[PDB]
């Protein structure tokens, strides 16, 4: 009968972030403005519908031309840590990018912060 | 400045569990007592030191002969949901398996439940 581990999902995420930090067990590179982001297909697909569609339908490197390197870094950081670092002036920029990547947790929140 | 998402890691884990359930974006198969478990290398490595060592050092299928299919199913379920389903009689069995896979969250708890 289910022993609950309330810290487990965050411990998992931390471990995946360690992998990302260390360039370990990353199976895809996102390329944005000439900048490369080694990540996990699976983690991206679990929080972005753009990426789920992309990976469940090039081969190791995928270019994104419709978000800034700066927004993608903030959103990839969010994906892997559960914290979105944003300044008051940039909320609308992150909203625009999260809608295009279809990361609804971030889109809903940022839209609420703008009215 | 970090907007915190307290539900995000569990939403990520849920998404990875969906992938596992649906056989999507799984990059390894664990083989135990003739039974195959499509999973993610990255998720296994984030919670088991046995698996982190295994994957950061065959190629798509990895046999485990030192835990039961029944214990591995319970521990893989835990890995992907943050709940360990166990009966009162099986705590010691799961403890034995978690120590061999080096899943310290489960080992510490099960040892405490046995004294
Ligand atoms: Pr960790
Ligand atoms: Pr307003
Ligand atoms: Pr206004
Ligand atoms: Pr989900
Ligand atoms: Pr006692
Ligand atoms: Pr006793």
């Amino acid at each position: 009968i289910g022993i609950p581990f309330p810290d487990h999902s965050s411990d998992i995420l931390s471990g995946l972030n360690e992998q990302r930090t260390q360039g370990l067990l990353c199976d895809v590179v996102i390329l944005v403005e000439g900048r490369e982001f080694p990540t996990h297909r699976s983690v991206l697909a679990a929080c972005s519908q753009y990426f789920k569609k992309l990976f469940t339908s090039q081969q190791n490197v995928y270019e994104i031309d419709f978000v800034s390197a700066e927004a993608l870094t903030a959103l990839m950081d969010f994906a892997y840590t559960a914290t979105l670092t944003v300044s008051t002036a940039n909320v609308g920029d992150i909203l625009s990018a999260a809608r295009l990547l279809e990361i609804p947790a971030v889109s809903h929140v940022c839209a609420d912060l703008l009215d």
